[PDB]
């Protein structure tokens, strides 16, 4: 069983006053909310028992939003972060949550998009030792954790932020996890920039030999909410494909009933409400057209 | 003396899901809170006294977000209106705020922007009799207010949300008034849509002959953010301005400094909290800088 | 081997008066002109001998901007179509150019992507029998070739822009034939359309059971560039994917070189009249830098 | 009075190769219409009928067969060489002959300007018989532009070219009006440093001598500069944005001609039948019956 972790908390401070009012996370991409998307990818990965980490005043929130999950076939749980100390802190909130299972980690900002995901998330899913992440090439490196490859593509070493960056391939915000790491996360101490690092967690799994880096082609899209204006063009580069394709992105009410989480009768019910707009509309017309 | 009114309520259904654990007048437009640009509408029209008024839900998150006014010149008064039954309503609400004043109201979504536009709202503000609104051409006038024209560009009548539009001029959700305002809307009953009607208002002074209806040119945006596609396109328009300029559009507390509602000091002590992004370097400059 | 065409052709009577001065294909899609788009979907299809269609006073143009191919490792060569009389009659002025071969035809405005795209093509491609098209979920099929599919995923029929479409799936800008495809295009009569119609040569695969109709999923961005929204709309995605992840979509540069069409010897020299720019710049990276 | 324009349309189009290496930048649509019609439709609006179009040697047949002699729209379009992208001045060397012994005006191929009250803004301009008159507009990135330095009077008192440390953020737009001195002024300039006949050269001139009318642009007019590939983007993103909310379109020379009454309705219904199978030409027909204000 692997268990998912949605960390959706986070400073605040760089997009204010735009952020003073909704926290990003709960700032919406086009037409449904950012935390959808980093839901539907867990779940597109499998997983319907997930913990959603955010801050004290947001946590709640979410609760409002989305419940415990049983209307969606998943089974949610939150808990709070009182300060952004690090990504690797997910682990230590949520030790209990984890128990003894395996698990995995997205961030609440990120949101991917490509063909054949499913079988990306099924190869890292499907690694019971170890962790697993994924590597994208982007402009600027320098943001994030960096991972290097030597001349045979074998990762070699693991860098967050680096002010001289050793390639332009970035680990994105999804990882998959034995049960290793929260023992991992708790003996690690804070770095200089005062943050409890993923990076330092997958540099213990890297360093015996038991971290697999997979690349996300170029084909995919990784997009993070990070700026006004990354937010807008995650925004328009949703709404070119949902009206180019008549079909939306990270619905979960579609996912779960794909996924068989929910039955067709379910559905109806959950479009009822939203009947009105595009989006009701949307998941009726999923009870008698088949999309492949 | 004119007294604001910010309308910011209305269903959300529409909208949902990207807007359920939120509120959709608190969303950004590019880089800030959608309730900034009417705001700064009706103090570029030089109106330091407002009352926003919003769902039960909502009018708490206005509250947080804006205070009492006063780091802004302001004096920012709030009221509820249970259910949206209609842009007239308003007035009933806003009834003991406005007193024995003139007044003015904006709708919460509405985005202006252009050239002269102190000039044209400083005409209106200086109508002591009567009632003033703003005609904008429009592709799709059956969404808005409808003005018609006769061949001498006098306004002849107004029809809500026609299904048979006698031109494409849409009344904009900007409105001035005079003392009789309270009274005809106190005189109102709902409408066919079910609804008590700013149209309705609009026509009872027009059927005194005291409607004035300018044009805002083509020159002009007037921009409704009430929709994902809508609010998408807005943000753009910001930022391609904004990032073309380096100035920012409908900033409070730009605009309060430079109608001397708040000095630098003033000025320099809100920009403090926001010194690390763009929005508190910006204020910050304009402590140096002179535009024009 | 396989022989490629791009019908790059068509009444511009639509995007006028933008295509007054040029004809669409060769307007850029962001950063490159359009007709390097499918051009790399040829070339990534592993074809390198290609035969490019366009109206009399364009194809030169076209030969002007790409020359014989060599410098890209290709053979490309020119053809007129007089009249925008049938996406079919690509088959018959390219007769000659096709021999005893197998063919390609894509559309000089359709614009793919996606991850895997290089496995999805060189199966329809290493094929040596049949007719290979792609079906893809759109919100507007009546604008385009439709596919019907029974209960068990079975193509069942074609219509050329139906007004009541029996699916969502538009069959795609790009077919793949082996070499019965002349003949069926030289048996061909115009249709009500007046024009000689891909969908007729499809039809008479589906007849015969030799039509191959493969799903392009969600996943993929398909594109059309025939409207003024739509090509900004691609010129935003590409801006967008190219910007975040600092690699440029359809170089055909690149991709010749990372098929060993040419050699570094030879990007070298293509990229040095391009220095002073971004995307001369972009291609003198790629010789040192190893993408994924 | 009559004042004469000139549209330079020309340039190095290395920076935006391989996109323009097909079609010059001023070709290039801005979401619906090519991009000279923005500046075309600058002069028009400012009352000016009579035009040379300098282009490249290459570009000069491609802006003939998009707009002829202008005949069409009530106007009288010309066509001029530049062999070289020598200096924005040059247009007046090049244009000396047509300008004659009238007032002119320039305006560069791919500026796009909007706003309310634009045709205000440029009538005072045009109508100023004396001088040169040249505008301000706040820009994020000065450096790129000429840019004028004022004084705490808000008097305009020096001119940079492009410089690396800018005095003020206030760019002179690529929209200058000039008296009868220009040409002779243009024929003494001599290369600056970046080798180009400076306009910037032209405008300080007129500055020293007291006759240089700097006008500021306000914020809320639009002036976009297509110059990249980001930029001519945003600009087609803008033009969409606001076409679609109106049901108007901006810059089409059709429009403008027939609402200066330099063409009739007759002559706008002809012009409008060939496009008639899609929305610029049904807008065309629109307009012969609908009241715009
Ligand atoms: C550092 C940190 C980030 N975050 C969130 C914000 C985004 O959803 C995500 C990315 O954060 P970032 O802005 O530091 O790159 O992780 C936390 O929830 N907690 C933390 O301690
Ligand atoms: C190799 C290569 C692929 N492509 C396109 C083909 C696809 O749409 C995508 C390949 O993505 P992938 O590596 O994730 O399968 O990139 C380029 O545009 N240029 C290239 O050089
Ligand atoms: C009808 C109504 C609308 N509104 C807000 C909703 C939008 O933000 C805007 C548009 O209203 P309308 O298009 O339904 O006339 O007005 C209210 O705040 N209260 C109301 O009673
Ligand atoms: C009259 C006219 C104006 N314009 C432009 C000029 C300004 O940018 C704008 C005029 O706006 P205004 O009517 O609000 O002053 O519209 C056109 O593009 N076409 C036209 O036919
Ligand atoms: C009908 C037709 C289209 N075309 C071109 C124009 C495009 O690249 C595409 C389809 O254009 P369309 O928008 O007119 O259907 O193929 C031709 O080249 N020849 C033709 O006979
Ligand atoms: C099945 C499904 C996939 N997706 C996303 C997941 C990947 O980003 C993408 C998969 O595309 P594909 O079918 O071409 O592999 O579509 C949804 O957004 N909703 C869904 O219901
Ligand atoms: C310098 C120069 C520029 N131009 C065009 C190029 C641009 O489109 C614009 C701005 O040029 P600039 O950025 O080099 O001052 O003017 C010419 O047509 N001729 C010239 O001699
Ligand atoms: C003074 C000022 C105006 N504006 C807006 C009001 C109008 O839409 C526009 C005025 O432009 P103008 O100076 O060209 O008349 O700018 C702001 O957004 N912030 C400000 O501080």
């Amino acid at each position: 069983k692997r268990k998912g972790i949605i960390l959706a908390g986070g400073s605040g401070t760089r997009l204010h006053p735009a952020t003073l009012a909704i926290s990003k996370q709960l700032l919406p991409v086009y037409d449904k909310p950012m935390i959808y998307y980093p839901l539907s990818t867990l779940m597109l990965a499998g997983i319907r028992e997930i913990l959603i980490i955010s801050t004290p005043q947001d946590t709640p929130r979410f609760q409002q939003l989305l419940g415990d999950g049983s209307n969606w076939g998943l089974d949610l749980q939150y808990a709070v972060q009182p300060s952004p100390d690090g990504l690797a802190q997910a682990f230590l909130i949520g030790e209990s949550f984890i128990g003894n299972d395996l698990s995995a980690l997205v961030l609440g900002d990120n949101l991917y998009y490509g063909h054949d995901f499913h079988e990306l998330l099924g190869s890292a899913s499907q690694r019971q030792t170890g962790a697993s992440v994924f590597a994208y090439h982007v402009l600027d490196p320098e943001r994030y954790g960096v991972v290097e490859f030597d001349q045979g593509g074998k990762a070699i070493s693991l860098e967050e932020k680096p002010l001289e960056p050793k390639s332009n391939y970035a680990v994105t915000g999804l990882y998959f996890y034995d049960q290793q790491v929260v023992d991992i996360a708790r003996d690690l101490k804070p770095s200089p920039r005062g943050e409890l690092e993923i990076t330092d967690v997958n540099r213990a799994y890297l360093e015996r030999g038991q971290l697999s880096v997979e690349i996300m082609g170029r084909g995919y899209a990784w997009l993070d909410t990070g700026t006004h204006d990354s937010l807008l063009e995650a925004g328009q580069f949703i709404a070119t494909l949902e009206n180019r394709q008549g079909l939306k992105v990270a619905c979960p009410e579609e996912i779960a009933y794909r996924q068989k989480w929910i039955d067709a009768a379910q559905l109806e019910k959950l479009a009822a409400p939203l009947a009105k707009n595009g989006y009701g509309q949307y998941l009726k017309r999923l009870l008698t057209e088949t999309v492949y």
